[PDB]
């Protein structure tokens, strides 16, 4: 009687209904899986707390990425952004990610608009405070009204609710964030599992009104033009371009001076706190602000790079120090967020708990930050929750062609001292991981799980042949130059490997080019990068090698020879799936690896 | 140190970006006072909590009176409404009512916009746990976060978040709404002026998923076409009805079964008047076999669906089996849990009709900390509120609504004359000239009052002297027209004005008689109901003479009533307490004779 009905069983419980939720959600009742995703206010999904804005560095691509795993992330900017540029402009496109600001207002309402109309997808207003285990197998969950729901898996994905507690100078305030509740009972959960507990604590700006604020003199930040887009599948289709002259907003550059820091002074890894980088950096004079718009209807200006958690008298005082904020008001005050965190190391590169089956994590309960890098680990803990309800294997995504690979394998692999920003990453293949190839990398596995139509996939297939072709004609078609005083004789392929673009080709030598946007662009990248991309394969075939080299779910640590004692007990505890993965743990030697080697018979 | 700086000093400050928060914010706003506006999650303004509607009854016809004083209300469902229509269609369209179904999120977001962008106003998310008194004179306000703010009057609109701890089934959940956070410390700051407190309790029903939902044999419920609008204001401009064929949604109806009702008794435990939680209108009307329920939809892009009519507080698990045994229901999907709210409120026999504190100067209350319970009686107060704090900080009188001229007043007039034991509702008061107080001359009744202010523009005021005009002029020409009519066999002369009281309309006169009507969609359709109504509104006012003769005597603020002879003890004790600034609202308070009234006027030289 305390027991869901019928009509009240799923397959899969998404908890949580922020960025990595929503992708989790929707991604398994995409594939079928009759989901329910539980929100402390159903009014907030899809909520941006901190900076308005999606992509950044390594932020960028992986927004790709999960576009083209066919998650959400990307449509919602395209649709909702207010500016749209590309980072790292002045070193080849191969170092670029797009950035974009969003309109608050209009990404969040888009993400519940989604979210609701999703077949298979119910929405549950209720906070849970248990997950309910049977022999190490999720099956259920209950909610603090003492109610029960039958599911065959869970994602958690709290974000900075559980128990939460804002920080503003002295005061501390129960809360997930500035307004809002917090959750508590969950944490007994994982306390009765002994699953190990920490708290992470990050902070945001203070929220100000651009009325108040004299811009005259500041230098405008635009967007370009024509801007990049986020995902593949808005229009144009098939493009990563948006159409020239597209309305954009601006945001506008300030900076802190001398006397900003000795107000801080006076009121006292990767601390991005303005207060804590004065100590950081005492001989930095000036610090960069950008004053981002938070949508077209709103007067609140997001002050990127003055988070800060000291008490809102010493917010004003440090705030109006500020060229052109002499006289600004403040709408919200700046503070900072402490949260409980599950270790990712509790996790297997699938996101599922090492624990309990059917038990996955992702977000920043996942020990991450930022909205990017919990999507990303959010589309996969959603698409092997659905798995695991299917009674199908789960998957996980290869470091070696992915950044949200990379991303989730640092995770499970390193573990985390502090929030794990995508950022910090080191991607041994740079060249191939990029921003413009995200669809071409991992299209086929979102078409394999379902997520992707099979119309989409055969767009994507038809222009990889395209690209393809123009490859290989490009290769076999040879152009006589004059090098100075002597003449060669090159093809275009290798006319771009010496500063020469598609479009010079055609000027000068008359030949033809894809009218395709994409295959168009995308052959002309490729050319001029194969030889890194080459020298950056052959470099790593090492790693390659042992990526490939899969080790046995059921593998006895212990009757390995040649194994130390110390070494046995890491392997035990990460449980590696590839001696790849294997070799990344700190601590394991090249010795053990051969030892491991030989016993799997290579 | 702790205060803040002269930037972040105001004229008035409101405390709540809700219904009566928002009307009191904007119209000190827009009387030019600097004003700042206190609300716990800035992303909550103008939320709607409960049922996704405005108008009804009694509530439609306030909403038009603040449409007229210069309010936002009507402005805002107006833009927002996905169902318009009128209710009590077959009575006159004297006792006629608008109501609405809004789009809760696109509702939300207009107010948003409108106080954002709204020139000096300044919205401050932050939760006010003290207000700074200096020789009983609002001097400031202090928030949790220890800082204090400069103002000259203060606007308290908690609703219902004040110690708010929701309910359902055994479970108490601290919050002022299911999902928000609720407010604490300002309680101190009453109890401490030893003001009195109680706590009111209001359910709300669950939200449901329209796909979980059958309704192939649910009777339709449409809107009205043309449909009637709120404002005065928006597009067609100085008119209250759309033009046909405006696009809007279905509502759906259904009733709940004896079987409904025995899972209800099978889990009620006992416990020690208007009741509308279904589970406790079956045990005030245990014969009832039925009960309505109108299924409304939430806005057009979400699949939530507000059971109207299914408020409870139960167990969850009972909800289900509950919902689940009306027809339609049977396997319908929990969005939100029903639950019921429980808040603190301030009686409003603590203030003078102006809103005002009688403890404490430039201290104001409205909405349901005020005792009152929904989005219209909120709004009402708060735009009452909202002016008399500008006027305050500037120095100025307060001003207050004649009952017998708007429902606002009514409203106002009966919270603090007779106070309340349960939330207020609009549709339980009783207007003494109902038929004076309409839902079509509200803009007639206080546009003079709107602009007197400066809520109203001159452009917007010249309008309404225009058509005022348009409308006399008329009046007075089918007053001196007169017809021939066969009444029988026997032959009448009429005058055109006297055929509207003989069941003849203006587009009868002119089919029949080739009299020309207005051009003007207001004056055409107000010149026939001031002509239908003319003989009632008469004999209204006359039955009345009394009433208005006490309510035009005006009781001085300073009077002794101890030093009034012919006046009993227990009396005394009720004129010292409630303070009624006028002798007809003297003659409202329960319990004074007509022999004290008596007294006092002989006193006040009449
Ligand atoms: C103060 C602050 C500072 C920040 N600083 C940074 C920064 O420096 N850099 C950066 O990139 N990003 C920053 N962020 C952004 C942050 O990473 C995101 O806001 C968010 O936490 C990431 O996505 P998520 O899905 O994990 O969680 P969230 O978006 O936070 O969502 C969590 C969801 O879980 C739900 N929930 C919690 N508990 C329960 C329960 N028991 N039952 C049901 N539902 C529950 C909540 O209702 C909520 O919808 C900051 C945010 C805040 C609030
Ligand atoms: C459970 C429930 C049942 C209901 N039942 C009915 C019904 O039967 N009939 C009906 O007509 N209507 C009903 N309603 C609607 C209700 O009347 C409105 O939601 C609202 O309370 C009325 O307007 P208001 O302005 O007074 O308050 P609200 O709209 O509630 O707004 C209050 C505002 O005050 C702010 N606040 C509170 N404390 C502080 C503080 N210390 N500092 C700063 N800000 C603060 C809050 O953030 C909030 O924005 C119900 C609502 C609920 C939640």
């Amino acid at each position: 009687s305390h027991m869901a009905w019928v009509v009240d069983e799923f397959d899969v419980v998404v908890i949580g209904g922020g960025h990595a939720g929503i992708e989790a959600a929707l991604a398994a009742a995409r594939m079928g899986a009759k989901t329910a995703m539980f929100v402390l206010n159903a009014d907030t999904i899809g909520q941006m707390s901190c900076n308005p804005a999606i992509g950044g560095i390594a932020k960028g691509i992986v927004v790709r990425e999960i576009d083209a795993l066919g998650g959400e992330m990307g449509k919602a900017i395209d649709q909702t952004g207010i500016q749209f540029k590309m980072l790292n402009t002045r070193k080849g496109k191969a170092v670029q990610s797009p950035r974009a600001q969003a309109d608050k207002k209009r990404y969040r309402e888009y993400m519940k608009k989604v979210c609701e109309n999703q077949e298979n997808l119910y929405i549950k207003q209720e906070e849970v405070v248990d997950i309910i285990v049977k022999n190490n197998q999720v099956v259920g969950v209950r909610t603090n009204l003492g109610v029960e729901y039958k599911t065959k898996a869970v994602v958690v994905t709290t974000g900075t609710f559980l128990n939460g507690v804002i920080y503003i100078g002295d005061k501390m305030i129960p809360g997930g964030r500035l307004g809002e509740p917090r959750s508590e009972g969950l944490s007994d959960f994982y306390r009765r599992f002994d699953f190990p507990l920490i708290r992470f604590k990050t902070g945001t700006p203070a929220r100000l009104d651009k009325r108040t604020i004299d811009f005259s003199a500041l230098e405008v930040a635009p967007g370009d033009d024509p801007p990049p887009k986020f995902s593949f599948w808005t229009e144009p289709v098939g493009s990563y371009w948006f159409p020239k002259g597209k309305e954009q907003v601006n945001c506008w550059i300030t900076y802190t001076t001398p006397k900003t820091h000795e107000i801080i002074r006076k009121n006292l890894r990767y601390c991005p706190s303005i207060e804590d980088k004065i100590v950081k950096f005492p001989d930095k004079e000036r610090h960069q602000i950008f004053l981002e718009p938070e949508g077209l209807d709103t007067i609140e200006i997001y002050p990127n790079g003055l988070s800060t958690s000291l008490p809102e008298e010493v917010q004003w005082e440090m705030y109006r120090s500020i060229p052109g904020l002499e006289n600004v008001v403040l709408i919200r005050p700046a503070y900072a967020i402490e949260y409980d965190v599950v270790p990712p190391t509790e996790l297997y590169p699938t996101l599922e708990t090492k624990k309990i089956r059917g038990l996955f994590h992702a977000g920043n309960f996942n020990g991450t930050t930022g909205y990017e890098e919990a999507a990303g680990q959010g589309i996969v803990a959603g698409i092997n929750a659905a798995l695991r309800a299917f009674g199908k294997e789960p998957i996980y995504l290869r470091r070696d062609e992915s950044y949200i690979g990379v991303m989730i394998d640092d995770l499970t692999t390193k573990g985390v001292t502090e929030p794990y920003r995508l950022f910090t990453s080191r991607s041994e293949y740079r060249l191939y991981i990029r921003q413009d190839n995200a669809i071409l990398r991992l299209a086929k596995l979102g078409r394999e799980l379902g997520l992707l139509s099979e119309e989409q996939y055969k767009l994507v297939k038809e222009l990889e042949r395209e690209i393809e072709k123009w490859k290989e004609f490009y290769k076999s078609e040879r152009v006589s130059v004059a090098v100075g005083g002597d003449t060669r004789s090159y093809s275009v392929a290798t006319l771009m490997t010496m500063n020469y673009t598609l479009d010079d080709v055609k000027e000068k030598f008359g030949y033809e080019v894809p009218q395709h946007p994409y295959v168009k662009e995308e052959v002309e990248i490729q050319l001029k990068y194969e030889p890194y991309i080459e020298r950056e394969r052959k470099l790593n075939e090492k790693l390659k090698k042992l990526e490939d080299t899969k080790i046995p779910p059921d593998i006895d640590y212990d009757k390995i020879p040649g194994l130390t004692k110390e070494a046995r007990e890491k392997l035990k505890k990460f449980k590696p799936i590839t001696v790849g993965q294997a070799s990344r743990i700190d601590g394991i030697t090249p010795a053990a690896i051969t030892a491991l080697l030989v016993y799997l018979g290579k």
